[PDB]
């Protein structure tokens, strides 16, 4: 039970005796490392305790596979969950530092990109807090995706430095390395088994990141794979020769698998790298899982017990190769027979779907996949046949015309021949999505409506064939990271008013705030807290954007991936309109119609996506103009926060008044940031999509600004534009014109406005219905502006957003996956 | 004052809480790391204590710069010098390991190649043991030079794996990184100073290896540089594009500087890499030294005090660039004037020469050096002028004919114009050797005769000009590593007979063994010890060479770089003759004429040197034949030990009866292995060269087998061969014929014997006088064979070799450098 003085000793040791800097003085970077190593000392104890019980008990374990994890900063949650935030703060006090300054030294772990990763992370927090035996598997990416600079010219991208010094959190396990093979060829032995030989050979080495549960000892693992090759493979002959580049090739080719996340896949080179990434994750992970299976199994090792001991969850279609790979292992290596293996596979593997549109789902060149993972392609053709035969088995051959339809939809191989078939240069592809539906026992969506969409549109025929497969698992975020730790003031209020502090665990108690949403004491507290958080942000904003804003404005935040479909363009247009109106007013006329705002944008544009990058450039200029216009002062500010990541979100979210979730209706599957915002009392303006629907429902429609056409309406509305039956609002034109006037400086925005004009053509014709939804939007913003004036109302809406949150705790989501998909029971780590 | 139980705790912590392997079980690799980290815990204490006193006292510090350090294994010497070998052995006992098994897990640190490096290492041991404030600077090479496999085909080379897991000994100092610049161009500012801009920019990051003194706290540093480039330089644009190779280029180009040691320099590519290595060492090191100077200097920072506070020692001509670089810094950066700077430079920098022949000394393409380090080339031309003018100043212009001679010899630029000169496409080069003689206050050789040779041949005119420069500093080896630790049995005897244990420090007490060299008790001990060591080797030999040898033979060892001039060819020829004779004898005729031998060869052949590699292949075959010939049994064994390195030498040397040092007379500068052997009571057969001369003198000519033509005689003897006035012995032909007979199997040795035939031609005509010296050699071996029969004699020769050693302690050598070159006084670390 370590106290502050003990921890002081702890920090001092690691500072001197496990050092990574010169001995002189205790600067901040040194202090961080020492603190982190110190914390890890504890994580390792519990990691071991857990690891041991899991080995000895040999219960069923679950394995979450994801290409991305968005872990962000570890320090505060680690000490938080351990319940030592007090002792550590004190310990750093005596060492002449303060906790928040130390903690802000730590880079965000750049292991993920979007909500896909952040889901995975939250899940691990829950999995561990709830004592459920489960691990994550992922790649250990060196340079993340990219770090975002915002420059005069817009967005520039640069490689993440997170590992420049190295991560004090991770643990290398040198004795955990597996062989991964690419390319090469297959043959048959005289035992009649298949042999996959030749190609390229590389290792995959495990790195463990401990994940401590909240108020428990259960400490699980995010095990990350780093690809490499033994030093022997360095070609001394070539190097001494003079061909330095050439000598390195072997190792360069192996390590690049782990360099960056979603590498550019325009090139054939990129696509291959992608496959190599995917395969590496699956192969390495499965090998490790199986190894552990056997190990725990002693002598009485039975392969029919496998699915009762192991569950693999494929987070989206990237870990698709788990299905063929596990077959391969169970057949070629463990020497079971096909049905045995396939039954084991299906009862192990489950699929989680994340996409609404059947084209977001990934497809691979037959030629290319077959050339890289030849033994897999075999196993895939096999399953494609078996499937074809079972489609034929049901339905019958009476309909012919309809059976022809069902094959072309449901078949894993696209543009292939059937094997034997009554029938009386289009490229050959592999539909990974289809493969995932076939090989898994479960296919889940991530939100009521989305799960419905997979059942009834995306995987239509499949649902008819095997309904018992399809499910929903509505997404969530951990209340640990997203309330308890990121928002200390709100936490204090919540604890006060709900009586206990159990709400961090038993998050339903948030609902008890309901009764008090009028209470004017609680409102006064709540506003003090929300202000206090904004104060911090003002400082941040200065340091990062160079812009001094006032805390006494509405914080109007849209932070997410800078895409046309997310319609940053909409929000900023709305902002443009507000500004134009302001400029054509008297000074106290301005005051009257507009509440003071700070409109906060953040998020990353795909490096190569010319429009998205133009959008970012626009927002910065709009800002530049508005912020330095003296006619506007503090009535409106526009900032673009550079390099939005977990840590940024941990800072903006607690301090937000309004969050924008304004995608073209129906196009989002779930969302997670909305859940996070709601939890902190932020009110949401948005369209009816994803979990906007479910949040709105649960917080109450009176505490959520809704606007714009709904999902159903979209088909028709494009139709309309294409027929020339759309009439733009004249306020919409007013903006477009105003931009064209060179109003935001001398950068030319012709091309940008171009995407919003015409009735056809790939980039033209406002396909994302910004002009359409624009009236309802600015209209809805009026309502907002008004509700902000009625502070007693606004504060109730706030409080109720929080009180509605509890169902979006990832604890709930994990309890569900655990009981309705994996089937694992909580293991106590005494 | 840590005891065994404390150390047990220590090992257990580092095992669990600073781990590098899975938690399960305490295997040997895990045990090593934990022990090493444990040891380092202590090294770091003393490293800091030292570092601190050195900062506070601000006395003069010395900096030894070498391209190679041959540190070998650290564990046993670390615990040895700390005096904890007892506690650690016990601690590992309780953890269920034994010390020697643990210690044999540790790779040799692959930071050096030959004696040049091993000198440097020994020096550090002394420097630290003697409390002299001094550090080493070197590059941190990833893959060493190469690891040697011995295969059926001979020698194969492969990249060193020493860092695959990483080194538990080293300490990264992230806040110690310096800029290194290559290429680019120079200009003049309006301040009239020179500006070197553009080119390539890379970092150099310090890694510290603590070096603990014996029975002291003085723990100094071997600071190693690793070259890299910030992550920002990774080209995301290129990577996502698809040109993976291209994106990496920046970082690949920077890191390769530290990949391997003496990279192949056939190519222009290789030569540039070499220069980059050299420069990196000098620049990084000087920057660090100066930084520390300034830091200690506070306010009263005076650049005329510099040489009184700093001495740089250039180990051979590689760190030559220190001279121009230090000028550059003192001028362009610190803004002194030329004379001020040049005076500071000279009074700082000293040269150590290692070569006998004026062509072993390195020369650089003007074009290439000027293109890479343009600002240096300037400074070099400057010095070349100043020199030219001072040559002219003395001597006068009266002789013309002779002044013309003195310029072409002494000038740093080869094939250049004089500036103003009375005179009434040969490539342009820079003579680094000359530059070193000019810029330094000292030029030393490494052995009496060698130092003489530099004075009177190599740097002839220079000596006349500045005699006060030239010196000698006879080489040495540390009695810590080379007696006290590597030979525990001999150590026990030595302590017994010399009364104290002070002989590890006060190594002159070895001479007291003299009086007892007859004493038959001491002989009995001595032989038991030497046998005990051989026992270990028998085991080793089996495991590595696959050959079971008997301990009850003479151990006849030639371990050094496999070159024609070292004449491995001679020894093996001698071996061939012995074998032929044996085969033409009766069984007890064999017994009568030949003592049982195990002839041990080891050492590395330059990868590309076709003859050297053929030689190695020969020795293995000779072995193969002799070892499995049942007519020979245990009378003769020939083994080639693969991958000779410090650790191997620590094992063979204690167990040796006779060591071979049989270079073509006069060609060696010093040698160190001979010193090591002598110390362990090994008797030496050798030619009169290097320190063979000085060892022979000191142990006594009656305890050293000498043979073959002397230095003076060599010129004449080549002359003779070239005139066709050489007559080969018919025993020499007997061997050649015997080989040609296909006697050693079916590999063809025509080309090999070829080098030994003819009177001219580059590879032909036995230029190394193997045939010449062959009679005296085999003759001398007879004497040996005989003296081995007279065990009382043999054991006295042994004992006296040890008693003669004391003067070859590197303590002596360092005391001398310290007082007669650097001028530093012992600093007590209370």
């Amino acid at each position: 039970a370590p106290d502050a003085a003990s921890i002081t000793s702890s920090i001092k040791y690691h500072a001197e005796f496990t050092p990574v800097f010169s001995p002189e003085r205790f600067e901040l970077p040194k202090a961080f490392f020492a603190t982190a190593q110190s914390v890890r000392d504890s994580l390792l104890i519990n990691w071991n305790a857990t690891y041991d019980i899991y080995e000895k008990l040999n219960m069923k374990q679950a394995y979450y596979l994801s290409m991305e994890f968005l872990q962000g900063r570890a320090l505060l949650n680690a000490i938080g969950n351990l319940e030592l935030t007090g002792a550590f703060a004190e310990a750093l006090k005596n060492l002449g530092h303060n906790l928040e300054n130390v903690a802000s030294q730590e880079p965000d772990a750049a292991l993920g990109n979007g909500g896909l990763g952040r889901l995975a992370s939250c899940f691990l927090d829950s999995l561990a807090t709830l004592n459920y035996p489960a691990w994550g598997y992922g790649l250990r990416y060196k340079y993340g995706l990219f770090k975002q600079r915002i420059t005069k010219d817009g967005q520039e991208e640069v490689a993440e430095d997170w590992l420049e010094i190295g991560s004090p959190w991770e643990v290398v396990r040198n004795d955990v390395s597996y062989p991964i093979k690419f390319y090469g060829k297959v043959s048959t032995g005289s035992d009649g088994k298949r042999y996959w030989i030749g190609g390229e050979d590389i290792k995959a080495v495990a790195y463990d990141v401990p994940i401590p549960g909240y108020k428990t000892r259960t400490t699980i693992s995010l095990r990350l794979w780093s690809t490499q090759v033994p030093s022997a493979d360095f070609d001394l002959s070539a190097f001494n020769a003079g061909e330095h580049t050439k000598a390195c090739e072997a190792q360069a080719n192996a390590e690049k698998i782990c360099y960056i996340l979603y590498p550019g896949d325009e090139s054939e080179e990129g696509k291959i790298l992608r496959l190599k990434q995917q395969y590496t994750l699956c192969s390495a992970s499965l090998q490790d899982i199986i190894s552990r299976f056997e190990r725990r199994s002693g002598d009485r090792i039975k392969w029919e017990e496998f699915p009762e001991k192991v569950a693999v969850q494929m987070n989206d279609t990237h870990p698709t190769l788990c299905i063929p790979e596990l077959m391969r292992i169970l057949i070629d290596l463990k020497g079971l027979n096909w049905n045995e293996a396939w039954n084991i596979t299906q009862r192990t593997v489950a699929y989680t779907n994340h996409t609404v549109l059947p084209e977001a789902l990934e497809k691979w060149s037959y030629e290319l996949m077959q050339k890289l993972l030849p033994r897999h392609v075999e196993i895939i053709e096999a399953i494609d046949e078996e499937l074809v035969h079972e489609i034929v088995l049901k339905y019958g051959s009476m309909d012919l015309n309809k059976l022809e339809e069902k094959l072309t939809t449901m078949r894993i191989l696209e543009n292939f021949d059937l094997p034997s078939s009554v029938a009386e240069i289009p490229p050959k592809k592999v539909r990974m999505a289809n493969l995932c539906v076939v090989g898994g026992h479960a296919v889940n969506g991530v939100a009521e409506i989305h799960s419905e969409i997979v059942k009834e549109e995306v995987f239509n025929d499949f649902y008819e064939l095997w309904p018992e497969k399809f499910q929903n698992k509505t997404n969530g975020v951990t209340p640990r990271r997203w309330i308890r730790f990121c928002n200390p003031p709100l936490s204090a209020i919540i604890t006060k008013w709900t009586g206990t502090e159990d709400w961090v665990l038993k998050t339903e108690k948030l609902a008890e705030l309901q009764k008090f949403a009028d209470n004017e004491d609680l409102q006064n507290e709540w506003r003090e807290a929300k202000r206090s958080n904004k104060i911090k942000v003002v400082s941040f904003l200065k340091e990062k954007t160079g812009y001094s804003v006032v805390p006494d404005a509405m914080f109007d935040i849209q932070v997410k991936r800078i895409h046309e479909y997310k319609r940053q363009l909409l929000n900023i247009f709305g902002i443009v309109y507000r500004y134009k109106k302001m400029k054509e007013m008297t000074a106290a006329e301005r005051k009257t119609n507009f509440v003071p705002r700070v409109c906060i944008f953040g998020g990353k544009a795909f490096a190569t996506y010319v429009q998205a990058k133009r959008i970012v450039k626009f927002i910065t200029d709009v800002g530049a103009t508005i912020n330095h216009d003296p006619e506007i002062g503090d009535l409106l500010k526009v900032v673009f926060v550079p390099d939005y990541n977990v840590s940024v979100a941990e800072l903006l979210i607690p301090a937000s008044d309004l969050s924008e979730h304004i995608s073209t209706a129906g196009m989002e599957a779930s969302g997670t940031s909305n859940m996070k915002f709601a939890m902190n009392g932020c009110i949401q303006i948005g369209t009816l999509d994803g979990a906007n629907v479910e949040i709105r429902e649960e917080v109450g429609e009176e505490n959520f600004f809704l606007f714009g056409a709904q999902a159903h309406e979209i088909a028709g509305l494009r139709k309309e534009r294409a027929d020339g039956k759309f009439v733009p609002d004249e306020r919409f034109e007013e903006v477009k014109e105003f931009v064209r006037s060179g109003a935001f400086g001398s950068y030319n925005y012709d091309d940008l406005i171009g995407s919003l004009e015409g009735n056809e053509g790939f980039g033209r014709a406002d396909y994302f219905l910004v002009g359409k939804d624009f009236p309802s939007y600015i209209e809805c913003q009026e309502k907002v502006d008004e509700a902000y004036r009625d502070q007693k109302r606004w504060t109730t809406m706030s409080i109720l957003n929080t009180a509605g949150s509890y169902k979006f705790s990832s604890d709930r989501t994990i309890h569900e996956y655990a009981k309705d998909i994996w089937n694992i029971e909580a293991v106590e780590i005494a």
